[PDB]
């Protein structure tokens, strides 16, 4: 099936492009790089981990800012080609306030303001960091949504030529591949 989003009514006029420019600004960089990962604070984690599973999840550091990363994911750590999320990615959920974990059977973002599933995104071990599902989170890790932007860009087009990230959620939604919140 094809890529279909969720967006709070809030951002029913905003293009996705702006949306998206505007989150990572907000998220951050969480500088997850070498030399620069010493302790608990940016590693992020998996579910149900310990360098796998079908979550990965971050928060920002110094905003409420998270984001939810669902497929069937696989990280090399320090094995080669080190420091590589591969594998299958499905789903990005941008929010608020992260939640739970591998010891509470998931997580969870309190305030989910965009998601895009479907994305249909498979990445093998051997591409390493050059992996496209790698460079699409790693981006959002590092204050950058350009890779995401660019995939979710692609899928737009092959639903209908007409859509694109420059287009509003709501047009996407009259296009028959997003939906508002009800809420509230």
């Amino acid at each position: 099936m094809s890529i279909s989003i969720s967006y709070s009514t809030t951002y029913s006029g905003w293009t996705v492009a702006d949306y998206l420019a505007d989150w990572s600004a907000y998220f951050g960089d969480v500088n997850h790089r070498p030399g620069q990962v010493v302790d608990g604070s940016n590693t992020g984690g998996f579910n149900p981990g310990p360098f796998d599973g079908s979550q990965y999840a971050l928060k920002s550091t110094a905003s409420d800012a998270a984001f939810i990363a669902g497929g069937d994911l696989h990280y090399t750590l320090f094995s080669n080609p080190s420091h590589t999320l591969w594998g299958k990615l499905d789903s990005i959920a941008l929010g608020d306030t992260l939640t739970g974990g591998a010891s509470s059977g998931g997580y969870a973002l309190d305030s989910q303001e965009v998601s895009f599933s479907n994305l249909g995104l498979d990445s093998p071990i051997a591409q390493g960091r050059d992996g496209t599902v790698h460079k699409v989170v790693y981006g959002l890790m590092s204050g950058d949504s350009s890779a995401l932007q660019g995939q979710i860009d692609a899928l737009l087009k092959a639903v209908d030529p007409s859509l694109s990230i420059n287009s509003t959620f709501d047009q996407l939604a009259a296009a028959g591949v997003a939906h508002a919140t009800p809420a509230a």
